[PDB]
């Protein structure tokens, strides 16, 4: 498999312009007619290239002419000797029954359905199946009636008709020009709740959410969201939907989240379904969060494309940015930013430290499936923010309103979004561009000085990246780093210099420099790259003392919990080095301390407070260490966790009493307090024993809903309690018919800290709920064993690598997409020690001698075994 480089862009020999398609739909064999309307731009002696895959071709016809002048070759159709302007028009035909591998059109239980980004599309019929090509697409759907009563395309309905044999058909129009990966079709039987938005405008708009029969009970929460989400885009950013319809569908096997199709988005039910018996908080706030990027991506994507598939950030890390927003708004800003942060620090640096680095538009693509990443999606949502840093909300909203004016009905490439955000403001951002091409996590080290003779506090900032497997060359960037200088009672100190105000956002453009501020009068406590001005690793030698001042004084929550993480991370990386030398956990009485003034502290925010007491996960702890010990970690993070919950035993059981709810709210204020309580639940039940039983179990039988007992649950299995094996089959007995119920409860078993975790994971490949055939039963009992159970995973037997080589060998066959997504955690073998290199490496090279193996995989495994 060839890998394809940005650098050899070249705009396409021949446009689409108009699409027409019909399909006579079954799911062993549906027949695809499209009729294309094509315009030569190239050379006249240039052929047509069309991209196809698994395709039966029918018949080729140019201007209704057979045509003789075509070849097939690997994955495409040649056809030359063309006019300059004509109508193309294939037959072809496709077997969704087949797919398992849920590109392009196949099955989901009984509906039909497609997934087309990036390269789907050529799936279903030959096609120009690229980003830059736009076309006004028209689609005749026919099918049998009884099967398939709902037949839904992009756009209007336009026509329908009924037919002999019990067949009917509707067709669809969208009138705006779209690239193919917003193709998307859908036929079967719904339930479908029906409502309605009016823009601003006066628009009205007719809402129509597809699930599977019987699911109305969980799709008003969806509904809710996306009319929150249509009305903040308007506030926020003043954009409007631009259709009639607004169609979703949800559909249990898909691997992704969800797709922004225009006018008809497909998203796996897990983004979709909830009530309060069968979804926690955090499911209602992803989904909201999914709705909301779907939706967000009607301007951020689909009114503005993308030019090739290495400028996908320029959709996705703006339309994360767009959901964060959004979230943040709605609900606590600081528990989002805080949350974003973890995801970065914790997993969106590993991958930068791995083989699989990338810049933000990346440089170089074998599989462009394998690019939808933590790097493309958070990092490039930091990206946006750092400009949105750079330039302030006023003038970011020029940027985007500038983009929109120059862009809109196109393909674009994440310069041309730079460059409107750089002309809008007449902020310079040539030398920010790095940041687009340049791969790996800055580390900014801080050295400060304070001279109480002229009343001046001096910053010395150095940045270097470290050369990555990708690039052996690394450039200083253009560093956001916001500060916030604290005088001993706690008030800011005003930056100035030479009398004149400072601005706070420190703009860090080189290797080494020093920043000076005066009028300084009291020696400083510094905050630093306060709320994550960038997405670096930052050095500075903290005292304790220093971070537990900024915990109690700092002005933003954001700045509170970070200082506790470092507080923290000091003692999680000498427990962990204890811990290899079989020594056990020390804590000093002051550390723990400054836990029990967050947690007897009035004025604090529950939403804050719920996060400074929830403990840094194995991932984020991973980060701390060049070399990750895995047992050491999970076992140091139990021990810390027992520890304060001996230490803040009385503390913990007040907090957890004061903050109980009868009533159950999705609300902020709410959340909030339930996140606290079940905070404080998680160190009760690595307590005493009989009263953590107690405790636990008596939360989950008297819970009314699946926030809380679900955070029993989990904290049963954490802790080994009593009371965990009779909960579990209690939940198993209740719930199996309910797969994303289910999922959780898988999780849980994958990510169990008993000695034989891995003997029940695969004795629960035969569960009555699991399935090889589900993506979403895929990842959470395989995904979670190998990726969020690393102690097991990385069993010093090996055995954990052996197990994810059996699952990776049937599903590179069945479905390499998530395959791929599975693979991750032994792509990152040179982060461990030699001997579980060894074991990771011989896996490895058992998946790379795999007959067909995949390019997913492929293009994985040779990175990581170079
Ligand atoms: C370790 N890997 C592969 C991942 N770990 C966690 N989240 C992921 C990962 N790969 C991609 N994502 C998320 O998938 C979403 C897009 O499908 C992005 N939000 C990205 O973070
Ligand atoms: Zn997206």
């Amino acid at each position: 498999p060839q890998a394809k480089y940005r650098h050899d862009y070249r705009a396409p020999d021949y446009q689409i312009t108009d699409i027409d398609l019909t399909f006579d739909l079954d799911a062993q064999k549906t027949v695809v007619t499209a009729v294309s309307q094509a315009v030569r731009h190239g050379a006249s002696d240039a052929p047509l290239r069309l991209n196809g895959e698994d395709l039966k071709l029918v018949s080729v016809h140019i201007n209704d002419e057979p045509w003789t002048a075509w070849k097939e070759e690997e994955g495409a159709l040649v056809i030359s000797n063309l006019p300059e302007r004509f109508t193309l028009k294939i037959i072809n035909e496709i077997s969704p029954a087949a797919n398992t591998a849920l590109e392009g059109l196949y099955q989901s239980g009984d509906a039909l359905c497609t997934q087309c980004e990036a390269e789907g599309f050529r799936h279903i019929t030959y096609y120009l199946d690229r980003p830059d090509v736009l076309a006004r697409f028209t689609t005749k759907i026919i099918a049998d009636k009884i099967k398939y009563p709902f037949l839904l395309s992009n756009g209007n309905r336009v026509a329908q008709g009924e037919l002999e044999n019990g067949r009917h058909w509707v067709q669809w129009q969208d009138p705006f020009p779209k690239p193919c990966y917003l193709f998307a079709l859908v036929a079967g039987d719904f339930d479908v709740l029906r409502d309605t938005f009016t823009t601003r405008s006066g628009r009205e708009v007719a809402l129509e959410l597809y699930v599977d029969r019987g699911n109305l009970d969980r799709a008003p929460w969806a509904m809710t969201s996306l009319k929150n989400s249509m009305k903040w885009d308007e506030e926020r950013f003043g954009l409007e939907y631009d259709l009639d319809i607004y169609m979703i569908v949800a559909v249990d096997f898909f691997n992704m989240g969800a797709m922004e199709n225009k006018g008809l988005n497909i998203f796996n039910s897990k983004y979709v379904l909830a009530r309060t018996d069968t979804a926690t908080d955090k499911d209602y706030l992803d989904i909201e969060r999914v709705i909301g990027h779907e939706y967000f991506h009607n301007w951020t994507g689909n009114r503005v494309t993308c030019r090739d598939w290495f400028q996908l950030s320029l959709k996705e890390g703006l339309t994360v940015f767009r959901d964060q927003e959004f979230s943040s708004d709605l609900g606590s800003r600081a528990v989002n930013r805080i949350n974003n942060v973890r995801t970065m620090r914790g997993l969106q640096f590993a991958e930068d430290a791995s083989p699989m680095a990338h810049p933000i538009r990346p440089d170089m693509v074998i599989e462009m499936n394998n690019f939808y990443t933590l790097t493309v999606y958070e990092k490039g949502a930091e990206v946006i923010r750092m400009i949105h840093t750079l330039l302030g909300e006023e003038n970011f909203q020029k940027g985007m309103q500038l983009y929109f004016e120059r862009h809109d009905g196109s393909a674009a490439t994440c310069d041309d979004f730079v460059q409107a955000m750089e002309d809008a403001s007449n902020v310079d951002l040539s030398h920010f561009r790095r940041w687009y091409s340049q791969s790996g996590t800055p580390i900014v080290t801080v050295k400060d000085d304070y001279n109480p003779e002229t009343e001046q506090y001096t910053l010395t900032i150095s940045q270097r990246t470290p050369a990555t497997p990708d690039q052996a060359e690394k450039q200083p960037l253009h560093i956001p780093f916001a500060i916030e200088l604290y005088d001993n009672e706690g008030k800011v100190i005003p930056l100035q210099k030479g009398g004149h105000p400072v601005n706070s956002v420190l703009n860090v453009t080189q290797a080494e420099q020093t920043f000076v501020f005066d009028n300084v009068y009291f020696q400083p406590v510094p905050a630093l790259l306060c709320e994550f001005s960038a997405p670096v690793k930052l050095e500075y030698k903290w005292s304790d003392q220093q971070l537990t001042f900024l915990m109690r004084h700092a002005r933003n929550d954001f700045s509170r919990w970070d200082a506790a993480q470092s507080l923290l991370a000091t003692y999680i990386k000498l427990n962990v080095a204890r811990h290899q030398q079989g020594q056990p956990l020390s804590l000093p009485v002051h550390v723990a301390d400054a836990f029990r003034a967050v947690l007897l502290d009035e004025k604090i925010d529950p939403a804050l407070a719920a996060e400074i007491l929830t403990l840094p996960s194995v991932n984020e702890m991973a980060e701390l260490f060049d070399i990750i010990d895995p047992i050491a970690i999970a076992e140091v993070r139990e021990a810390l966790t027992r520890t304060l919950a001996t230490e803040l035993a009385d503390e913990l059981l007040a907090i957890y009493n004061a903050n109980y709810q009868s009533e159950y709210r999705v609300e902020h204020e709410d959340i909030a307090k339930r996140t606290l309580r079940n905070a404080c639940l998680r160190f009760l039940a690595f307590g005493e024993t009989h009263l953590a039983d107690v405790l636990v179990s008596k939360q989950f039988h008297e819970a009314n809903n699946m926030t809380d007992a679900l955070a029993a649950l989990s904290a049963a299995v954490a802790a080994q309690l009593p009371c965990r094996d009779a909960l579990m089959q209690e939940y198993d007995d209740k719930w199996h018919q309910n797969g994303l119920v289910m999922d959780k409860w898988f999780i849980l078993q994958a990510t169990s800290p008993a000695a034989n975790v891995l003997e029940t994971v695969r004795g629960l490949l035969q569960h009555r709920s699991f399935t090889m055939s589900n993506p979403n039963r895929i990842r959470s009992l395989i995904g979670a064993f190998a990726g969020s159970n690393p102690a097991a995973f990385h069993a010093e037997d090996g055995s954990g690598y052996l197990f994810l080589v059996e699952m990776l060998t049937d599903l590179n066959s069945r479905n390499p997409q998530v395959a791929s997504r599975l693979i991750e955690p032994l792509i990152r073998l040179k982060r461990y020690d030699a001997k579980r290199q060894e074991k990771m490496r011989a896996a490895l090279e058992q998946l790379k001698g795999l007959e067909n193996l995949s390019g997913d995989l492929y293009e994985k495994i040779t990175k990581a075994l170079a």
